[PDB]
């Protein structure tokens, strides 16, 4: 499957992709205002995810930091990120279709739109000023806004149990972005597409 990411944000980012335990394609590379990058997933890729980071200094080899989205002080990312990051999650071939979503589960750092490029489904797009907006003791000091689980460490907000339910700070990510997951055990708003469809993820969708 071929992915499209398009930086139309204004600033720099470094896009990264990963299933948590490996890079999809070469895993991370910078894109300024403007440029894409595309990527082939493997067909069968369970549990990928795209994100953006944000304001990174690498060294030649490769190595340095973000501060948002830091995948270990790697250029190119093997394992996922650090919160807070906007989250394009995606399993393809999974018995004959494909599933994508958006999830705020672990924060909020750029806008995103995550569509399919070929027929038969729709995307789904969280675009909202979330990092404006957000609530006082959810603001990142490094750059955009953390979920409940990575502020406060408690069972309600992480669903350690499999019990949760929408509290107050689920309900603000919910309130600015409906089409996105806002916490763990969430209503789905998962999208089914054929097997094998193209997507693009574009940062910044809107003006």
């Amino acid at each position: 499957a071929t992915f499209e990411i398009v930086n139309r944000c204004s600033y720099t980012v470094w896009a990264a992709a990963s299933k948590g335990d490996a890079a999809l394609d070469a895993g991370g590379r910078q894109l300024n205002s403007g440029e894409s990058w595309t990527i082939n997933v493997e067909p069968g890729t369970n549990g990928g995810k795209i994100w953006a980071r944000t304001d990174c200094y690498f060294d030649d080899s490769g190595s340095g930091i973000c501060k948002t989205g830091d995948c270990g002080g790697l250029l190119r990312c093997k394992r996922f990120g650090r919160p807070p990051t906007t989250l394009a999650e995606f399993s393809l071939n999974q018995y004959g279709k494909d599933y994508i979503d958006i999830s705020n589960i672990k924060g909020f750092n750029v806008p995103m739109d995550f569509s399919p490029t070929t027929r038969g489904c729709r995307g789904v797009r969280c675009a909202a000023d979330i990092v404006g907006q957000c609530p006082a003791k959810l603001k990142a000091p490094g750059g955009g806004c953390n979920d409940a689980c990575t502020v406060f460490q408690t069972s309600e907000y992480c669903c350690t149990t499999g019990k949760c339910g929408p509290t107050e700070y689920s309900r603000f990510f919910k309130r600015l972005c409906p089409d996105a997951f806002s916490y763990v055990l969430d209503k789905p708003t998962t999208v089914t597409c054929p097997g094998s469809s193209n997507y693009r993820v574009t940062f910044c969708p809107t003006a």
